[PDB]
This record gives structure tokens, C-alpha cells and sequence, in this order.
């Protein structure tokens, strides 16, 4: 009765979005109630007729909320007794808000998933694409943010696209466990008019059923579960923003992000802010506060139902709405990007085939060991001629070691470098076509 | 290098656990390495002698770590070197410590998932076993902490299987993606030797090998999905706690730990301290800290390898070795409790079957709100008359509605209120029953 | 697209609270532009009385927010354009939404905190006055959840005072870094006007001024401090809610709440759920939450400025508004309880006094360790005898220990047992009087 | 699984390095119960003199750790024992084991936060030193990671100086709620032989006493405090690490770290990891996951002392033992790095001064809309002619605006651009001096 108690537990400020899935909800439990004889046909169908128009003020925006609505739950079943009347009342027999609310949630989070993973595929299909094009680009691979050697621009792609794979196959095992139903459990030992779970699986197209009515109610696994599918995917985001923005620098120069990705300045337009990419970033430490909220909430309850289980809406929600737009803003960030080949081509340093060097030789029976000293002895002498090692002439590397053909003119190719690496997911052209199949047959089987 | 930062690159102290998973990357490794033509069959047999003996070494407890081994590889490297010498140096040809660093933890984690899932499922067998047992128990089903309704032992039993279920389901899951080999992904460009990775699979035993070297080297998902699930065991394990510490208060009394899961006092013989349960609980922070660093650790962090990840092992160590003890220990704590059906059946109240009241008026064709009215008449009624509801004459029920017959008598009993949830999930005994079955042969499905 | 990431970095929404604490911060921009010559005393007037408008607009409700306003200081510039023309524009001079929006957040958070603080002594306030009132009830004092010795109610009431006194302390600390003005800091390297700061100050009624452009542009450590607070407010807060929630239940009946704060059922009027206490008590992860993604945002940021420090404002909107309404709740459950001086007198046990019984022969001179076995003795045979350690008599106690004596009988009483307890900060009447004392004290300094 | 259970509670394995502390208390304990009258003079002295025996065997590490010692504080008991005989048994009377544990962890974070102060004092020391001796470096400086405007290198450093100096102060915070004495509380109701706390909190060293027994034993208040400013200090140094990481790039090259903070390659000697930067970065994950678990082990326990508490020993010993690493790994990075001022003025490019350009013109009195209208016409009218600003003719200057005159040569001058912020906090050169006065000051103050 207290004014701030009554605030803290008003949840229609919010839940308004769960409108439909309430309505779809009972809809389902008065066709199982007339199963159950509670409800007469006649009634039955005044009852769907009383819900489709709330659906109706719903969809039009002509629904007015009472100061006395507490919930979405309770505005519609407000709505329906100031429409049928007293046959309303009917409907809760049986049904629990503590059953309702779960199943609300639930049936919110398959179409929001739904949404997500059309989404999500998109920005796989974006990168692989951008990649097959782009095959030909080669630039610097980074350790440590230091130059370490080439590799393609498509392998730096698609480095992000597996693991965004992943991401879709966590996506789906989550779905799974979600597409259960926990409709008739009651408010804690079950629904007590032995009502047919079945048809109301059937009727919200829900894979299965709740084993356990007090777990049913009590738990939010699903939501956990979510939340950190949500996490490590925004993880990912944040990886990649990391480097676009990093390429992005005029220091870089090996990109630049679409003008409706980005802001500059009219006094200064060579300053391309990456907004697009700050803010996705940013929205790793959003969604990941949303799972640490839930898992404190969850920690040491006791069973069944307690009042603390409310604070999952708003985190769902907001990780949801989060996913939602971040998603599209990078598949628009990643198809409009301009890439700049020179730039990324210049970065390539006579400095980083040294271990090629080493290579050619350990093919030429020279143990590692032996190898690596050779290109040590070749890196030191052209240093001290003032050169490069690709400078380096054939005499000078005979004096290093006879086993130097004139063959290792041809070590001393960007691109002859990038393709030694013809073993499975390595950047060969062999290896990175094979991935873009790969993950294209992935695409197709949805994950 | 400077001191601090030596000791701080140093690992050796606690990663000599990975001995024998190094010796068998290092193995598989220089077979490929023969096959590549890098290595002849006396030099793959001299090797592979050294390996073995290292191993042998580590078994035996007389391996000798020198002041300068900076970590475990290094440490078998330059006991191969001490061993067989020089052309020990052959066996790093073409690997890089990025890719040998995800094979061990990887493998030892591949290891480390078969026990942890032999205890959960040894767990959730006793809980469906003892359920089964006790199915004839009735206790209070609390709601906000108070008693609710009439519910049967087992139901609750089950709640708690049904929940560490999906976590089984989960830690199937993470080792689907555990199970992919990353060896041969060089430093991250891929292998330079054109090796054979299929090879190294069926070798080491993995599934299937990394689509992008890129992604193999740098990502972590492996570890952050294991924590992830780690957690959310911790969290209904916790909850767990939670429930027998309340139930074994001396106030609530349903049930004693045995002497080996707790602790008492001489001077009160009857005072039993839940430590088992406490330390249990205690265990859920401690894992979600894991959790909670890596994904900060991992959060930003740019292509393609850095120093932050050496940080995953600790916490993958310390999750590994607190899953193991504390899943035993519920274990002991679930199959050697003692309940006291005694105080179970005598925390039933009368006023507990006042919404049954209402049941039985709907079944006589009752509209709900008519019904509700009429048991809380009832209840109000009995209140000034100072008696319990099932204490009401027939004619004072009659007083109230003229529905309530003779055969309402049935409906103030315990057993009759629990038979009421039938459906699918309740508390019924036929539903409880069906429950330990589908549990029996989710169980049945773990190989 | 670009309309989401529109719509992304639009923050009108939520901080059109920020409002008032632009204008003021406007204003005190202007005289000081005014000082610097920027404006004619002519221009500062129209800019002030103009600013003056907008404010009584925001406060009267009627402002008009255009679609075009993407947060609140745009909001406000476009209106002040709207009023007074073209020399609006002069007001933009040095100045940079960088510093404007710490100075606003400062602003609103140093008002913020007042309530809050107001509302936590409040809260304290009434706990110590209940723990004078209430300074003769006694009942069992809890460790692990299990009956160790008789302590008072005031003894309990104060351990959660003092607690919260810590957070009152942090506060003060916290309120004290808030009061610093970032204002004139411009987008990074100070303002180019050579504004005068102290002026700034001055008006804006700040402490001191920010000592380094770049850091007070970026820096966010007011927001983490406060989070950091109101996180460890909430966990003492939780704290609470864990021991008014069992001490209510059935079982231990030592409490119940005001119909003000739970709820009831009209089918068990005596099911009274503790509804404010478990809400107070899941507020604790909705605010870590918070504390946690702020954490993550900022690890990892480079210089200067980034707009990822943007989701600082939902974040401390958010706590502002949990922590007022909780503080309220917490101080209405607490002032409006109603206690069972019958209960919590019954749950005290004669095992209880075993300990006591040990004391009394250490006093006579007996050692320590056994005194201890002398205890254990009188409880076991006290347990074969079929009675209580208080129905021993001296025949048997003298058998066990000549030391005890008639006066033995004095150990035997519950207050006589609390008494002890005279030493600083125990359970001693004297020792709950000098804490009341010494909280009240504590008190007077912080307002 | 009893054994298992045990192997949980051997704290031993870590806690050893609370020896001393324990040993302190010890003694401090001894005194007061002498003069309470529980020990004889001889008995004191005999206890004393063993105590130290004890202390000396720890010192010389030939203390003999028995395999039936649970904790620090057990095995110390034993061996006291098995050194003055049962007159050791005595030092028990009143005392207790959750008294001992709190004094024990104070007693010991009092010692280490004098460690980590003076490693944080010294880090700043060197930024302060190194900002005064470099004060006419200038380079650009960055929002968004895009160069905004020219910046003098040691505001730079300042600006990370003076948010290390807010740490400090939060140190000292912690510091004095850690010095207070918890012993003396008890179990839980306090001590019952009137102990003297004042003695014990001279003995001690402790500023002052604890107010209530309850909440001494159950609160770790102290804990989350040290490890809140521990995450906030790691925040601070993980974006100076990240600011250092990339300004150590090849692409970037403004600064070189020693050899002794990076790691190399032999065939690539201008390549430079920043090993230590990295290492320095991924300890903010490690000591938030220590605060985040703290927390959620604390979340919703009840009163008073649950085993729960246990978790805090490693919490604190793994980030008193990271802090004091990595604060003096970054005290010696910033000491011995190389500064490249060639590279650090060539990247200040014209375009950075088309804001002063406007500036100039606010000077001479046109308004700030127009003033930066011109200047985006003269970068245009530059861009179409092919060349930068600063090459802009006085008669190109004076067709955008007559308002330009000769004088505006002095524009195109990073020093004059940098000089204009002579407001406080500016990047003035007279600005920064007066930023390292103030550093100076505040450094005395806390130390």
C-alpha cells in the first residue's frame, strides 16, 4: 500500500511490449479451459472475441492504461472484463501470474531471437562476401600491434566471421531450451484442473513442455543463457571494433568508414570520427552488466517463486533492443567500408620475409636451428651495406650459405609469402577460398 | 628483462599440469613432422624415445624444473635437448608457442569435462534415485518463504535435478566446441610446412581442426562458454544450499546433515553447522569471478595475438579444481541427509487447503470469483468461530453456498490436495513418477 | 543504417532531466564570456533572461522537444536561438559538449547525492532509535544459521546502523571528488579564451577546479566511486532483507511486516509476504550491474575522448533512482515492524548457556581447557538424565567439579548471560547504550 | 566425500603468510587476559617467550607444517603446545577463531597498502619528473583516436598523473576503515572476560576499536573497499598501457620501450613487443573478477558469521601481490622509455589550426558563427587549390573575409596554438607548470 512500494513494482512502465504474447497466451488458455469443461463453447467464444479486440487497441495505439494497471498482465485482463463482463473472471482458473510470466517472457524471446539470428547471419554473409571480392588484398598481420607478417584481408575477415559463427550456434542452442513450455505449472505445484499441457503447446507452437512445475516457475536459466550468448557476442564486436578503428587512424590509413558511419568536421573534413564503432564497442560493457545483474540476482534463492525474479524484463529487453541495432549498424559499417590497397600495401616491410628466408632453407634439408641463423647472419649483412634483405645479392647470400639458389629471388614476393600457407585455415588463396565454402555451407544449415 | 617482469611472465607455477598434454602435441606434431619429409624416421624415433622419457620423468615425480624454465613447454624442450640433443631442435620447426598453448589447455580441458560431467551426472542420479524413495513425503511448498501449499519431497528433489540437467546439457555443448584442433595454425598466419593437420587430429583425437588460424590463435570462446556454464551450475547448486541450510534450521527441522558434511559442538550436542553447504554456496562468487575477469581480459583487445590471454589458465585451473570437490561433496551431502517426515507432515496447516476449497466449488460449476469469495467467507467465518476451516459444519458451508455437499469432506486432506496436479509436470504422485522415468532416460543418454 | 545508428546515439530520451543543470551551467558560461568580452553586458542580458524562459518552460512541463534535438544540450541551444536570435550563437565560444557533459552529470549528481544521503541517515536514524526503544528484548544470536548464545535485539538492529554509518562515510568521500569543476576544460586542451575558472566555480557553487584537461574530460572516476558506493549500500541493504525475511517466516516467528510493505491473501490471512524486503534485496544486482558494465566500458579506452563514456548517464540515472526509492522502503519496514518479544524469548534455549556454564568455573579459577570438559560433562548427563543442563542439581554438578556452587544458579538466566558482554561493542546493556551514543554522534558530523 | 570436504577448509596452503600477524595478535591477546586476571605473570611471560620461539621458526623457515593444521592460525596453536605445555590452552579463553581471522587480515592489508603506496608515489613521482624535465615536447592530441589538436606531450602525462594522485587518495580512505581493531568481539556477542580493547588496539597499533561485536566478525567492508580502488588504479593503468601500445606502433612511432620492458626477434631487430604493457593491461580483468566475486559472495548473507567469509584470503593476497608488481613494471616503463620528438611533431599537420584559424577571428570581434564559417571556407578554398591552410595567401585570407590582416601568420604555429590554453588545466606551458606545483603539494599531503 505504501506509494513507493506500489512505483517499485510497476512493471507496465515497460512491459507493454509483451501485450501480444499475453493475449496469445490466454487465447490458448481458454481454448484448454473449455477443454476442461470450465468454460462453455459459447463463452469460449466470446472470450476470443473480448481478446482479438484488445489486440486491435493494441496494434492501433487506441489502448488507454488505468492508473490501476500495474502490469501488461493486468491492463488486458482489465480490458477484457470492461468488454465480456463478468465471464472474464473466468479465465483465471487455474493459471498463475508466476505461470504467466515466464511463458510471456518466452514467447517475447523466440521472435526477439528470431529477429537477432536474420541479423546476425547477415553480418556472416557480409564478411565471407566482402572477402571472396576482396581475396586479392594483402596486408600486415599483427602480434602485439607490432607488424609480424602478411596475410590476406580476406583472412583477417574471416577470422571474425567464425567466430560470429559461433555465435549463431550458441544462438540456437539457446533457442532450444527456450522453445520449452512452462504454461500450466501453476503458481508452484502444477495446475490443479489437470489441464491439457499438450494443447497448449500445440496452440503457442512451443517444442515441448516443462518437466517440473516448481522449477518451471523458478527458474531463469534461459535468461542466463542469453545474456551470455549476448556477452561473448558482443566480445566479438568489440574485437573488431577495436581494429577498424586502429585501421581507421591516419597513422594507419588502411581504411575509412562510409560518411553515414561516421562524423567529421566542416573546419577539418580529413578528421573521420568512428562513432559507428565507438558505440558498438561501447555496448560490450552494456550487455555484459546485464548478465552480471541477473547472476547476482539468481545467486542463493531459495525455491520457488520470490519477488526478486522481476528484474528479468528490463534485461532482456535492453540486451534485445542493444543486439538489434548493433548488428545492423555493423553490417552497414563492414559493406560501405572503403578499403585503401596502396596504404595496406606499403605497410608490407622487406623486414618481415627474414623468416621466409629461414623457411626456403629448412625446405632445402637445413635444420631450423641452422636456418634461422642463416636469415639472422642475411639480415645483419644487408644492414651493414646499407640495404634491404631483398637487396641482397646472390653472391652475398652464397657467402652466407651455398644451399642459396638463385631460386630465393623468389622468397622476396609479398605474395609468394602469404602463399605458403596452403594447409587447412591457414591464408593461402587454396585455404581462404576453402573457408568462404565453409562457412557458406554453415550459412545454409543456419548456423 | 627485467626481474618483476620475468617473474610475472613466468608460469612454470602452476602450468606443470600441462606436462603431459604437451608431450602429446609434441608427439603427434613430430610425426607430421616425419610425414612433411622434415624429419627422417631415425630422427622421428629418436624423438619420440626422448618424449616418452620425459613423460616418464613427470610420472615418476623426478622431472628436474630449472630456475630458467619460464613454463612448462620450455621445460620439456630443453629436457629433449639434455636428452637427445641437437636434433631435438627439429621439433619446433614450423610451430609457434600461440598455437601449441590452445592444443594444451584445449586438451587438458577436454580431459577435465569428462570427470566434471561423470560427477554432475552421479549427482543428478542420486537426487532422481532418493526422489523415487521418498515419493510417499510431504513437506510445505513455500512461495516468498512462506508455506503455500502442500507438496511432495520428491517434487522438490526434482526441481533441483531437472535444473543441473540443462546444465549437463550445457556442458555437452561447450566440449562439441572444445573438441576442434588448433594445432597447426603457426603464429598466425597457419603452418608453413604445408603440414598435415587431418593427421595431427586423429593423433591427438580432436573432432575436427580450426577453419581460420587467425581465429584459432586468439580466441578464447572455449574458455569464456565453460566458466559461463561453470557459473550457472554454481548458481543452482547455490540455491541448492540455500534451501537445506534454511530446512536444516533448528526452526524449520525437516531435515540433518550427517557428522561427515558438518560440524557441531560438545557443549551443544545439537547445534549441526551446514558448512558443507555454506562452502558450497561460497563457491558461486568465486567461479563467476573467473568468469567476470576473462571476459574483461578479453574485452577490446585487437587481432591477432596479445600477452592478456596467459590469463586463462589460472582461472580455467581454479574452475576446473572447484567443480570437481564441490559437486563430490553435494554428492555426500544429498545421499546422507537425513529427513524428518515427522516435522514435514506436522508444518501442514488447515489453512494451506483453503484455495482447494475454492477447486471444489469451481468443479461444481462455481465461476472462479464465486468460488473465491465463498472460501474466503468460509476462512473469515471459521476466524470468528476461533476454529480451523476443515472444522466448519456442512451447514455453516451451505450457510455460504448452497454447492458445498457431503463430499467436501475429501478435500481437507493433505494426500487428496497433492493428487490434484496431475497434469503434466505437477505434484501428483503419477506426475512425479513419470518425471524420475524421463529423467532416467535423459540420464541413459550420456554417452 | 544510418537512421539506427541515429537513433543510437540519440540520448534525449533519458537526459532531459540534465536540463536545469544546463541552463545553470550556460549561465555561468555566459558571465564569464561576458568577463573574458566575448559579449556586450547588452548580449549577456538577453542570453541570461533567455535562458531564464527555457528553464520555467522545462519546469512548467510545456518544453517542445523537435525531432532535430538529439540530446539535451542541443535541446536548449536550439530553443535559446529560438528566443533571442542570432547572438545565441556566441554562447558556443570555447566551448565543447566535452566538457559540458561531465559538468552536467557532476552537477545533477552532487544534487542527487543530498537526497540520497538524507535518506540513508534517515534510515540509520531509525534503526537506533527502534535499538533504544527495543533495548530489553533478547533472542538467539546466529551463526551459519544455527542457535549460538542469547544476544539483544538492539545488539542486531545496531551491527546493520554501524554498517550503513561506513556508507555514510563513503559518501561524504565520494560527494567530496564530485565537487570538482570540469567546466573550461573545452574538447581537450583547455579553453582557448583564457576563461576565468574561479568565476566559473564560483557560480556553478563547486569546491575546487579540475587540475588537468585531458583527465577531467575523460576521466569517469565519479561515476565508478558512486556506483562502487551504492553497490556495497546495497549488499549491506540485501544483508538486512536475508534476516528480516527468515526471522518472518512461520517457523522462527520472531517478526511480521506491516501491511504497508507485504502482501497478504484473503484465503490465509496469516501468509504474509515479505514483498518490500525481497525487492530491496534484488536491487543489489540490478545496481552491481551497473557498477560492473561502467568497469568494462572504461578498461582499455585510450586518450582522450571516446563515445563509449557516454552509457554513464543510464547508468547513474538508474542507481540515483533505485537507491532513493530502497532507502525509503528499507526506513518504512523498519519504523513500522511489529515485533514478538514472545517468540524471540521462546527460541532461547538452556543449551544455549553450556558456554556460560564454562565461564563460570574459568572465573573461579578453573583453566580454560577444562572448564570446557566440565561443560560437556554437565551437558551429557544432563542428556542421559532425560532434563536440561539447568535442571542439574549441585549434587550433580559438585560430583563433576567442587567448584560449582549455589551461586552456579545465576548462569541460568538469559540476561544474566548477555551481561557479560560489558566489554567495548558487545551485547551488554552498557555496551548498547555507548554504541547508541557514539552512532548519534557519528551522526552530527555528517550533516 | 568427508576427506574432500576437509581439503576445502586446509586454508594452510595459502594463509601461511598471515604467521606473523597471527603470532602479534597472539601476544597483544596474552597481555590483556594477564591483566583481566586469566594469566599469572609466569604464565605470561611463558607464553610470550614461546610465541616468539614460534616467530623465529617462521623467520628461519624451518617451521614444521603438520599435515593436521587447517589454517595459519591452528598450526600455530599446535605448535605453541608442543612448546610451553598446556599453559598455552589459556591464551584460548574468550577468544575466537572469526575474531582472530578479521585482526588477522586487517592487520596484514595495513602492512601491504604501506607497500603499494609508496610503489604508487613513486610511479607518479616519475610521470611528474618526466613531465617537467620533457615540457617542450608537443604532439598531436586525439578524441576518437583522430587527431584533434596539438597538445604539449607532458600534459599528457599529467593528465594520467593526476588520476593515479585520486587513487592515492582513496588509498588513505581505505587505509583508516581498515585501522580498526575487530578483536576483542567474540564469536559473535563480543568478549566475555571484560577484555581491555583499549590495550589490545595500543598493542596493536590500530587507530580504534570496532563499535559492534556483530558487525565486526561479519563484515569485509575493509575488503571490497581495497579491491574497488584496486580496480579503479587498474583501469587508470590499462588505459595508459593501451595509450602506450599504440603509440609505440610502427605506425605511430613516438616512442620505444627498453629492452628490458619488450621482447624482440633476431631476424626482425626493429620489432619491439610491448610484453610489459600487456601484462600490465590483462591484471585489470584479474583484479575485477577478485572484487565482482567478493561481492556475490557477500550478496544476501545473513547474519552473523557464515563460512562463506572464507573466500576472502585469496581475494586480497592475489591483488595486494599483482598491484605491487605491476606498479613498479610501470614505474619502470615510464622511466626508461624513448621519446621521439621528431616523429611526435611530424605528425602536427596544418589542417589541426583551421579552429584558430576561427579563434583568430572570434579576437577581433567576429561572432563565433561566422568566425567558424570563414575558417571552413579557407580550408575549402586550400583543398581546391591543392594546398594546406598555412599556405593560404593574405589576399586568398582577406577574399574569405576582410576581417583577416598580416598578423594571422602567427596562427599557423603549434607553439601559438598550444600557448593559447593558459586558462587552469590548459596545455600552456605556464599552465603545466602550475599542474606540477600542485602535483608537488598534493604528493606531501599523502604519501
Amino acid at each position: 500500500t505504501d506509494p513507493i512500494m506500489e512505483k517499485l513494482n510497476s512493471s507496465i512502465a515497460y512491459d507493454q511490449r509483451l501485450s501480444e504474447v499475453d493475449i496469445q497466451g490466454s487465447m490458448a488458455y481458454a481454448k484448454a479451459l473449455e477443454k476442461a469443461g470450465i468454460l462453455t463453447k459459447t463463452e469460449l467464444e466470446k472470450i476470443l472475441s473480448g481478446l482479438e479486440k484488445i489486440s486491435e487497441e493494441w496494434s492501433k495505439g487506441v489502448f488507454v492504461v488505468k492508473q490501476s494497471d500495474e502490469d501488461i498482465n493486468t491492463a488486458n485482463e482489465r480490458r477484457l472484463k470492461e468488454l465480456i463482463g463478468d465471464i472474464a473472471g473466468k479465465l483465471h482458473t487455474g493459471r498463475s501470474r508466476n505461470d504467466q510470466v515466464v511463458t510471456d517472457l518466452k514467447l517475447f524471446m523466440k521472435n526477439s531471437l528470431s529477429i537477432i539470428s536474420t541479423h546476425l547471419l547477415q553480418l556472416i554473409k557480409t564478411l565471407v562476401e566482402r572477402a571472396a571480392i576482396e581475396i586479392d588484398v594483402i596486408l600486415p598481420g599483427y602480434t602485439h600491434l607490432q607488424k609480424a607478417q602478411p596475410i590476406r584481408w580476406s583472412q583477417f575477415l574471416l577470422s571474425h566471421a567464425v567466430a560470429l559463427t559461433r555465435d549463431s550456434e550458441r544462438l540456437g542452442e539457446v533457442k532450444k531450451r527456450i522453445n520449452v513450455l512452462p504454461l500450466g505449472s501453476g503458481a508452484l505445484a502444477g495446475n490443479p484442473l489437470d489441464i491439457d499441457r499438450e494443447m497448449l503447446r500445440s496452440e503457442l507452437e512451443f517444442a515441448s513442455i516443462s518437466l517440473n512445475s516448481m522449477d518451471a516457475i523458478s527458474e531463469r536459466d534461459f535468461v542466463v543463457e542469453f545474456l551470455s550468448f549476448a556477452t561473448l557476442l558482443m566480445i566479438h564486436l568489440s574485437k573488431m571494433a577495436e581494429d577498424l578503428i586502429i585501421y581507421s587512424t591516419s597513422e594507419f590509413g588502411f581504411l575509412t568508414d562510409s560518411d553515414a558511419f561516421s562524423t567529421g568536421s566542416s573546419l577539418m573534413p580529413q578528421k573521420k570520427n568512428p562513432d559507428s564503432l565507438e558505440l558498438i564497442r561501447s555496448k560490450a560493457g552494456r550487455v555484459f552488466g546485464r548478465l552480471a545483474s541477473i547472476l547476482m540476482v539468481l545467486k542463493g534463492l531459495p525455491s520457488t517463486y520470490n519477488k526478486d525474479l522481476q528484474e528479468d524484463k528490463e534485461a532482456v529487453f535492453d540486451v534485445v533492443d542493444t543486439l538489434t541495432a548493433v548488428l545492423q549498424v555493423a553490417t552497414g559499417v563492414i559493406s560501405t567500408l572503403q578499403i585503401s590497397k596502396e596504404n595496406m600495401e606499403k605497410a608490407l616491410t622487406p623486414e618481415m620475409l627474414a623468416t621466409d628466408l629461414a623457411l626456403y632453407l629448412v625446405r632445402k634439408g637445413v635444420p631450423f636451428r641452422q636456418a634461422h641463423t642463416a636469415s639472422g647472419k642475411a639480415v645483419h649483412l644487408a644492414e651493414t651495406k646499407g640495404i634491404t634483405i631483398n637487396k641482397l645479392s646472390l653472391e652475398d647470400l652464397k657467402s652466407i650459405s651455398p644451399q642459396f639458389s638463385s631460386d630465393v629471388s623468389q622468397v622476396f614476393n609479398f605474395v609468394n609469402s602469404v602463399e605458403q600457407y596452403t594447409a587447412l585455415g591457414g591464408t593461402a588463396k587454396s585455404s581462404v577460398t576453402t573457408q568462404i565454402e565453409q562457412l557458406r555451407e554453415l550459412m545454409k544449415k543456419q548456423k
